[PDB]
DNA sequence: GTATTTAATACTATATGTCATATAGTATTAAATAC
DNA sequence: GTATTTAATACTATATGTCATATAGTATTAAATAC
């Protein structure tokens, strides 16, 4: 049940990369990862669909607003407008490797 | 509706990276990205929580099975066991840049 | 690498009903590969 | 870079009810920064 950070991942990618007799400076790894997220965000804003086979797909989905909305704290009915949301849709490999988990 | 691929993203990261007077071979970019996904998957399998401050969080969630399940095609009642699923939970920046979208 | 500073998340209450789910076979198309 | 080959996705039917949602203020903590 641990909490992994962009930093840990960057370190792991460092390992993973060297395990295959390759050498890349954590510097460049951190760099790619940042550009990666930046690029993914803008891509999402443009309402594009990014697909990474064997992992998952990112896309924007529409979501109907409500009036029934509730303020968890007070119960006061709140209004929510029809908006859009970032959605990750799991790929075969990922979906199957996670299905039966302890 | 457009469709972006791991390849296009890799190219965009190439651009993004050079726009900031830096030079990294598409080779190494493709590399990081692959190790990135690899590492994220195993991290998910270990039922860890990966957090990328203001972008989103990945985590495994439990999902109750059913009997009511249906075969979209035939209507035949199907059974589904309690399992786990990969879930992406949008971060502030992402959730806000996507909210009001045409 | 470490110390400092800023701001994103976890946390929480608990009604409500939208939206992802289930299937499998065909046509695409991502993308790994060797060139 | 391009052509070839393999296998992951899009696509689709449409009942069902789980599960994410709304809020905001406090304590954490990711992580960008300059050293």
């Amino acid at each position: 049940r641990p909490k992994v950070t962009k930093s840990d991942i960057v370190d792991q990618i460092a390992l993973n990369i060297k395990n295959n007799n390759l050498k890349l400076e954590k510097k460049y790894i951190r760099l790619v990862i940042d550009a990666f997220f930046e690029e993914l965000k803008s891509n999402l804003c443009s309402n594009n669909v990014i697909e990474f086979r064997s992992f998952g797909t990112f896309e924007v989905r529409k979501r109907k607003g409500r009036l029934n909305a509730r303020n968890p704290q007070t119960g006061e009915y709140v209004k929510v407008l029809d908006h859009h949301v970032a959605y990750f849709r799991p790929g075969k490999d990922l979906k199957e490797r996670v299905w039966g988990i302890k």
